[PDB]
């Protein structure tokens, strides 16, 4: 049998190292692809993958992967491979992200968002190839991340013996559109705006696959989404409308999952542009926002108010005393204090579509530009199809945001490195467009210890800053949420990264 699963939007891209849209990566990445290593469900270990052992040196400089034998690349109608995954693959995959000698490097978008934000070319240092199946990854120094970085979903391994034949032909561009995994189902069809098709791996090293075919229905329309589900269109519904939880509860054939997450949705401001320079008028305009309303009528009561960016389940999570109370009496009064008596207009840029973070931007907006109208300033909400959106916040084009990051794994260096850093910023990855060298100072010291106390410590730190700042005001942590036809099985929702449907199957 097959499964068909209503996606919110087209995967840009069928490689995982150039995207953190989780719109794509819940498509392609688990189901295409494999990484070195994951992290266990049950013991919140570091877990083997592609690698069956890695060993850390003592400085923490070096770390040696050593690899799985007997794995295959798929075979598609586009790519026969001669031979099995092994240390040229990982060497060539890994050193795509900053060796500019790499064959790849440059290929295609040439962006590497994730790896780039967390400043990859100035961590690893090199690969050694110290065997057929042994890497070791030398480090410039010991980042107490490193491993976690490797288990995220962007960390897959691609095929060498594909690219070369590509580059032989001078088809690079093919490389990451037309995609060659070790996963369990293997690429057949993409029709933008339509659908993609993917097939079985009859070889996955793993375990044997149950799915015959899977076909990801796009559309981006939530309501279409759940009325795909009901009429058995669809088998599983991607990001169902908060409003219509309840509604999909009280069928019998349907089941709704779901996971407390590590996430955050937030709205941030455009700090390089005036008025949201000032942090005088960013600590007024949060102070306008009906907060307690939003938890109801966008979460409809299924959401968490955010006591700081880290939700509560992060081992590194501190409540911070000053975050700003509901006052529009203050909000004005601040406002007039910081030259903006009569305030101004200004955009709020929304999501399309439902994230974990935030299930309805759209209203999310309408709310808050409705709360600023009392304090005189003047929303309009701006939107795109989720893609174009992204895009374009990257251009920084927008006076505010509201966007938010759904972890993709339980280092507390996810939500920051990748968000707030100053390389995230020159990554064009910062949706505050927001460089502070002195809270980049935080999370490399907490880079520099694996000791957890001395780690918190600085993420405490960290997350003080970020209230004092407000590039960004946390405002909610949302609840995993998925439906399904109930003849599903085999789809668990994770607190962190991406959807797998490695393990799905039918009746």
């Amino acid at each position: 049998q097959g499964l068909v699963y209503c996606a919110e939007a087209n995967p840009v891209s069928f490689n995982p190292q150039v995207t953190t849209t989780g719109s794509t990566i819940d498509i392609i990445a688990n189901q295409l692809y494999d990484r070195l290593i994951s992290i266990d469900p049950v013991t919140a270990e570091f877990k083997s993958e592609l690698a069956t052992d890695w060993k850390i040196s003592k400085d923490g400089k070096s770390v040696t992967f050593t690899l799985r034998k007997g794995v295959k690349f798929h075979t598609t109608a586009y790519f026969t491979p001669t031979r099995e995954f092994n240390a040229d693959d990982v060497i060539f995959t890994f050193s795509r992200l900053f060796d500019v000698y790499n064959p790849y490097h440059f290929v295609g978008d040439a962006n590497y968002p994730y790896f780039q934000s967390v400043g990859i070319d100035q961590l690893i240092r090199k690969i050694v190839r110290v065997s057929d199946h042994q890497v070791r990854f030398e480090l410039f120094n010991a980042e107490s991340s490193f491993l976690a970085n490797m288990a995220t979903d962007f960390a897959v391994v691609l095929s060498k013996e594909y690219a070369m034949a590509l580059k032989a032909n001078n088809q690079e561009n093919l490389f990451d559109q037309y995609p060659v995994g070790t996963g369990p189902y293997i690429y057949k069809e993409y029709r933008r705006d339509h659908l993609v098709r993917f097939y079985k791996n009859a070889d996955y090293w793993k375990h044997e696959v149950a799915l015959e075919q899977l076909v990801y229905d796009i559309t981006p329309n939530g309501t279409t989404r759940i009325a795909k589900i009901l009429t058995k269109e669809c088998d599983v519904t991607a990001h169902p409308s908060s409003a219509q939880l309840s509604i999909l509860a009280q069928r019998d054939d349907i089941n709704v999952e779901r996971e407390t997450n590590l996430n955050i949705g937030y709205w941030a401001f455009n700090t390089e542009r005036p008025p949201f320079d000032n942090l005088k008028v960013r600590q007024a305009l949060v102070h306008a926002i009906d907060i307690e309303k939003i938890m109801q009528a966008v979460y409809y009561g299924n959401g968490l108010r955010a006591r700081s960016i880290l939700p509560p389940t992060s081992w590194a999570f501190e409540p911070q005393k000053n975050m700003p109370i509901f006052d529009p009496q203050l909000a004005k009064k601040l406002l007039t204090e910081a030259g903006y008596e009569k305030g101004f207009d200004m955009s709020i840029w929304a999501m399309p579509v439902s994230r974990i973070y935030n299930p309805n931007a759209r209203k999310m907006a309408e709310l808050m530009q409705s709360d600023l109208r009392k304090i005189g300033v003047n929303v309009n909400i701006v939107e795109y199809e989720w893609n174009t959106f992204i895009q374009r916040i990257g251009e920084h084009r927008h006076d505010s945001v509201l966007l938010g990051w759904a972890a993709d794994t339980p280092d507390p260096d996810n939500f920051f490195s990748p968000l707030l850093s100053c390389t995230a910023t020159f990554s064009g990855k910062n949706p505050a467009n927001w460089c502070n060298p002195e809270f980049d100072l935080l999370l490399t010291k907490a880079l520099d210890t694996t000791d957890l106390n001395l780690r918190k410590q600085y993420y405490d730190a960290a997350q003080s800053m970020i209230i004092e700042q407000l590039p960004l005001y946390p405002i909610a942590h949302g609840m995993r949420f998925q439906a399904s036809s109930a003849d599903v099985e085999g789809i668990t929702l994770g607190p962190f990264g991406a959807i797998s449907l490695a393990n799905a199957r039918k009746k």
